[PDB]
């Protein structure tokens, strides 16, 4: 229309508009106090209404980037508090906007946000719902300036719901805590997947991204034509590129356009899009990106038809290599929603290396003829890992299952820090308790999603404090080889045992008064230290000590003079256990 602010305000709503302006300002001006952003928001909202009333009103015709930049350059302590950023105000649009992007701190030095007691939260919530929620929305946004705003708003409403429901509960904590803990992880995962996808698009490039997308979109819309999935991969690639550059306005607009395009060609893409396409502007996109895989066509040919038996394979492949491979991927991915995207990529890479080393052969058709026989082991590796790991997980519980992983990975990389092994193994354990409850056909896609962030977080840490060449080998490896690389690690034999430290295996009754999570991590840490001291120990040998300690802990927390129990019994355990481990 003739007025940008008016337009956005109208088809967004006052509530959503006020929330996004807030998040937008908090992501740039991360150092300003809450009361300061609230003022900006009201001033901007007041302005918007003016434009809604009279489209021709002053400044209402200016662009959003321009207006946003102007108000930004209004902050008087700009230079004093953000130094260099203030010099941005001297530039002219769009150099000004670019300038702001460049000076956005992806991770400032703000104190960790602590979770207050349920009663204080619920009371603060009841006594002033709006400031309570906007204040936190502010704290979150300033700490994650690259987190897509609309996405951040979706989370806020889920938090609003948890309070509404739980603060009315008889037992508030039993209701709230589990919901908050879940919200946090779900949020952290969302954040990580976001940062992960941008980093990938930078290192590996556009080809790999597009490949990843063709596969992913084909599993979802197995009925859409290949030309549609391509049209879509092209636009999706532009969307992410932009959204990754960090410009919110461009990003949002590109996501909107794509969501409308999809909804309009709905019948030509997937049946599962009805619900999503009815929802309001601010959710259409979110819904869609989350949509379930449509049912795949009933009568579908055999891949070997056009890709192994056809006589024009090399002819069609030289014509346009990536198109052909994309086509291969499309046909392969849409017949396998049960495969992880990365697996589909491995098969395509494998099929690619073949056509390259066969279309240059005397008789092509006979050279590549048995290619599908080479997929088998590639497909089975991940399947067997899942079955084998999910079985074990059902035998033991989440907690005990995490201990098994602890022993397993400490042996593979004893050089890694003890608290890093516990963090990683616990998170790994969670992926098992989340994906194993799924029926086989959805397990692999599930593990991939969760495993990708855990492996990324793991690599980041190590990036900072490098400790093993192998981990760096796996971490800097190709995205498609990453997990198989870690799966291929073997017990470290070069490793030299950690010297026995008395303290490290001493325990006081305080563990008794500690919370479930606290006890576990307390035990799990000793478990890692144990394996680092006796790496050549056997599961049996180990299993014995563990269960001994196990009891010793209970048999002392449910005992009279607890401290002596741990002191006297503890002297014994350590003494015997060492004997058992020679
Ligand atoms: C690398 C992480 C990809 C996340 C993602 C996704 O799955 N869809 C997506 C894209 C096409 C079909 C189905 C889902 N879109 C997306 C959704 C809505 C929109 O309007 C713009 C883009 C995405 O950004
Ligand atoms: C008789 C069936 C044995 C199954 C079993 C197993 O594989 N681990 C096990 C034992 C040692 C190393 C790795 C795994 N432990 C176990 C697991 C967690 C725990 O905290 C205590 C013990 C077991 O009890
Ligand atoms: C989304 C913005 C609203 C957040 C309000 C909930 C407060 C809890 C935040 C503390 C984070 C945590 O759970 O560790
Ligand atoms: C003023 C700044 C508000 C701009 C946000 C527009 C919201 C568009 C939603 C796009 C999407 O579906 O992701
Ligand atoms: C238009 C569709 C583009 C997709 C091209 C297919 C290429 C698949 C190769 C497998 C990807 C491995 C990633 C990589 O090594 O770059
Ligand atoms: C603990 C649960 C382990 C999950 C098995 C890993 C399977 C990885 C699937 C992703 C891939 O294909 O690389
Ligand atoms: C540090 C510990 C390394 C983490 C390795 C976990 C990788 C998961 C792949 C599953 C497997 O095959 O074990
Ligand atoms: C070499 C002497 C040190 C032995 C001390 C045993 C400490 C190991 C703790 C094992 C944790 C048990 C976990 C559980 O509760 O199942």
């Amino acid at each position: 229309h003739k007025s940008e602010v008016a337009h956005r305000f109208k088809d967004l709503g006052e509530e959503n508009f006020k929330a996004l302006v807030l998040i937008a300002f908090a992501q740039y001006l991360q150092q300003c106090p809450f009361e300061d952003h609230v003022k900006l928001v009201n001033e901007v909202t007041e302005f918007a209404k003016t434009c809604v009333a009279d489209e021709s009103a002053e400044n209402c015709d200016k662009s959003l980037h321009t207006l946003f930049g102007d108000k930004l350059c209004t902050v008087a302590t700009l230079r004093e508090t953000y130094g260099e950023m203030a010099d941005c105000c001297a530039k002219q649009e769009p150099e000004r906007n670019e300038c702001f992007l460049q000076h956005k701190d992806d991770n400032p030095n703000l104190p960790r946000l602590v979770r207050p007691e349920v009663d204080v939260m619920c009371t603060a919530f009841h006594d002033n719902e709006e400031t309570f929620l906007k204040k936190y929305l502010y704290e979150i946004a300033r700490r994650h300036p690259y987190f897509y705003a609309p996405e951040l708003l979706f989370f806020a409403k889920r938090y609003k719901a948890a309070f509404t429901e739980c603060c009315q509960a008889a037992d508030k904590a039993a209701c709230l805590l589990p919901k908050l803990d879940e919200l946090r992880d779900e949020g952290k995962a969302s954040s990580a997947k976001q940062r992960l996808k941008c980093a990938s698009l930078q290192k590996f490039g556009e080809r790999a991204f597009k490949a990843w997308a063709v596969a992913r979109l084909s599993q979802r819309f197995p009925k859409a034509e290949f030309a549609e999935v391509s049209k879509l991969v092209t636009d999706l690639t532009k969307v992410h590129t932009e959204c990754c550059h960090g410009d919110l306005l461009e990003c949002a607009d590109d996501r909107a356009d794509l969501a409308k395009y999809i909804c309009e060609n709905q019948d030509s893409i997937s049946s599962k899009l009805k619900e999503c396409c009815e929802k309001p502007l601010l959710e259409k996109s979110h819904c869609i990106a989350e949509v379930e895989n449509d049912e795949m066509p009933a009568d579908l040919p055999s891949l070997a038809a056009d890709f192994v038996e056809s006589k024009d394979v090399c002819k069609n492949y030289a014509e346009a290599k990536d198109v052909f491979l994309g086509m291969f991927l499309y046909e392969y991915a849409r017949r396998h929603p049960d495969y992880s995207v990365v697996l589909l990529l491995r098969l395509a890479k494998t099929y690619e290396t073949t056509l390259e080393k066969c279309c240059a052969a005397a008789d092509p058709h006979e050279c590549y003829a048995k290619v599908f026989d080479e997929f088998k082991p590639l497909v089975e590796e991940p399947q067997n890992l899942i079955k084998q790991n999910c079985e074990l997980f059902e035998q033991l519980g989440e907690y005990k299952f995490q201990n098994a992983l602890l022993v397993r990975y400490t042996k593979k990389v004893p050089q890694v820090s003890t608290p890093t092994l516990v963090e990683v193994s616990r998170n790994l354990g969670k992926v098992g308790s989340k994906c194993c409850k799924h029926p086989e056909a959805k397990r692999m896609p599930c593990a991939e999603d969760y495993l990708s962030v855990v492996l990324n977080q793991l690599c980041v840490l190590h990036e900072k404090t490098p400790v093993s060449d192998r981990v760096t080998k796996c971490c800097t490896e190709s995205l498609v080889n990453r997990r198989p690389c870690f799966s291929a690690l073997e017990v470290d034999e070069t490793y030299v045992p950690k010297e026995f430290n008395a303290e490290t295996f001493t325990f006081h009754a305080d563990i008794c008064t500690l919370s479930e999570k606290e006890r576990q991590i307390k035990k799990q840490t000793a478990l890692v230290e144990l394996v680092k001291h006796k790496p050549k120990a056997t599961k049996e040998q180990l299993k014995a000590v563990m269960d001994d300690f196990a009891a010793f802990v209970e048999k002392c927390c449910k005992a009279d003079d607890k401290e002596t129990c741990f002191a006297e019994e503890g002297k014994k355990l350590v003494a015997a256990s060492q004997a058992a481990l020679g």
